[PDB]
């Protein structure tokens, strides 16, 4: 019983915690086998801001230019390379500590697990979802710069996030660990237009399925919709398109709770035109849509980590 | 920018979790030193709930009616005694992971981190706060048992909570890590009466201290209340009575946004008074109370961890 905005467990991550240092900045670095990934523009000078040219400043770089900490520990930079909006060092040292991992490039839509990092020192751990819109609702201070979002599957680190900047609105940006960003944003100090958010309408629906699995079913009606007729409806309320594919996803939480898809979308329809009435669902007087169907499954069934 | 319930990294405690084993029960475990630590009902059969007799249950118990598993690797037991609600099982093996730590009783209102997990294995982390009836609103599954509560300090972890049971309405209850329930529960399956919940001022306070340090100010007020009128109205609205030490301990936050304490509380009476007109704080339609004072300070700050 009971249903959290639950985070996964950080210790695979922490282990990979670094501080790097160019210059008169200071950031966080990732540190997998012998190579620390960390935002580029930890090469630039404040006036470097409105458009650097990275190649032309990173080719007047040295390796001794970098420092790198882990703990208490130097690390000697080796190389360096470019990879898109990231910088690669590689290190004398191979991290003992590298967890099994990947990289994934996620869709708009997906979860993960922040590890909040300040001077290569983990601060705290949280859930965020990739917005449609390609920012992320974070929580991030000045020195947070390549603190990292992951999730994890058996014993496997999915890295999905290096944190770059903070926009206008408090919002956040940055890129996959390859270095491409997410959205349209760049890592200059130039004005950067962010799309209108939208609700991410299959994970409504399935935190709706999670309200029922926990046992309170007061939002269900005996109505149901057309996927047709209920998209019309998502559209005037400012909610993302539902597809059959993201019917399709839904199916198992549909057939734990014997609540068809489209039986609860016209719980959803009701609930965008009449409101929640002074009600509450799992705790919220706001529709939740930061839980993937898979954190649905993953949270009401118990599945754990290698 | 930004504001998100954020645990602490769960490093430091998962290197500690094992799973214990005792007839056709097996619950988790805290490996510190050379002791497991786990709810003494691990030796209960389902026909011994209604009233166990723990002494006389133990009594009948040797060592080696207890299977520890940490990994893949079996600890052999070595000693047992029972304190309280918990079980101290000795073990042949001090856990070479064990971090610097303490042992805390906490006061309802203060928050700490959960590691749930299953059968050993951490599955997820998330915040919680002890609630004035001295029940928390986990998400606790079948197997949860002996998962742990937890805040961190420098390096030093300090473990506050064990898992034990689920009363009715779907909230949780548990112990200290010396083993005594918080609140009047006991480790029986009896009939218990959870006290009338309310709501926790001094942190309804603080997250709007937070909402504000994050440049959000649309439901202050010119209104000042004395600390007894606000009292009066917090006891409508089944709040916690505001004392003056809870007034010393918003301080910090007072002085960094200019806001006087009892300037704060006129404006969270309005609130209570008149609701937020469809108006959100912090992205909730509703007043949080799960966030301390130092949790605000801990996360507008960035307080990292050792
Ligand atoms: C990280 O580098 C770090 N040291 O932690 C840093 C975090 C931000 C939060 C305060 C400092 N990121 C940057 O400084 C990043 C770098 C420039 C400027 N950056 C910003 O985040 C700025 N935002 C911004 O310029 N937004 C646009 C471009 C107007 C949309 C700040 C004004 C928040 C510093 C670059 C290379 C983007
Ligand atoms: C843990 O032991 C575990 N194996 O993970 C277990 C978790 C609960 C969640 C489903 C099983 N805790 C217990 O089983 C615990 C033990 C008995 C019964 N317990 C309960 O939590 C029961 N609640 C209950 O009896 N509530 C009262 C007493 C009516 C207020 C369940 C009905 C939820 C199993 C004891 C020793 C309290």
């Amino acid at each position: 019983s009971g249903f959290r905005k639950m985070a996964f467990p950080s210790g695979k991550v922490e282990g990979c915690m670094v501080q790097v240092t160019c210059g008169t900045t200071t950031l966080n670095g990732l540190w997998l086998d012998d190579v620390v990934y960390c935002p580029r523009h930890v090469i630039c000078t404040s006036e470097d801001m409105l458009n650097p040219n990275y190649e032309d400043l990173l080719i007047r770089k040295s390796n001794h230019n970098f420092l790198v900490q882990a703990g208490n520990v130097q690390l000697r930079v080796i190389g360096h390379s470019m990879q898109n909006c990231v910088l690669k060092l590689k290190v004398d040292t191979a991290n003992p500590k590298t967890p099994k991992y990947k990289f994934v490039r996620i869709q708009p839509g997906q979860t993960f697990s922040v590890l909040a990092c300040y001077n290569g020192s983990p601060s705290g751990v949280y859930q965020c979802a990739m917005r449609p819109n390609f920012t992320i609702k974070g929580s991030f201070l000045n020195g947070s710069c390549g603190s990292v979002g992951f999730n994890i599957d058996y014993d496997c680190v999915s890295f999905c996030y290096m944190h770059h900047m903070e926009l206008p609105t408090g919002v956040h940006a940055g890129t996959d660990l390859e270095g491409n960003f997410y959205g349209p944003f760049v890592d200059r100090q130039t004005a950067q237009a962010a799309g209108t958010d939208t609700t991410i309408t299959v994970n409504v629906l399935a935190w709706l399925y999670a309200a029922v699995i926990n046992g309170d079913r007061w939002f269900l009606n005996r109505f149901t919709t057309t996927l047709n007729d209920f998209n019309l409806v998502a559209m005037k309320y400012n909610y993302e398109p539902l597809t059959q594919d993201h019917v399709d996803i839904l199916g198992p939480l549909s057939a734990q709770t014997g609540i068809a898809v489209l039986d609860m979308c016209a719980s959803l329809k009701e609930l965008l035109q009449n409101g929640m009435n002074g009600r509450t669902i799992l705790g919220s007087a706001l529709l939740e849509d930061e839980f993937t169907p898979f954190d649905v499954v993953r949270q009401c069934s118990g599945v754990t980590f290698q």
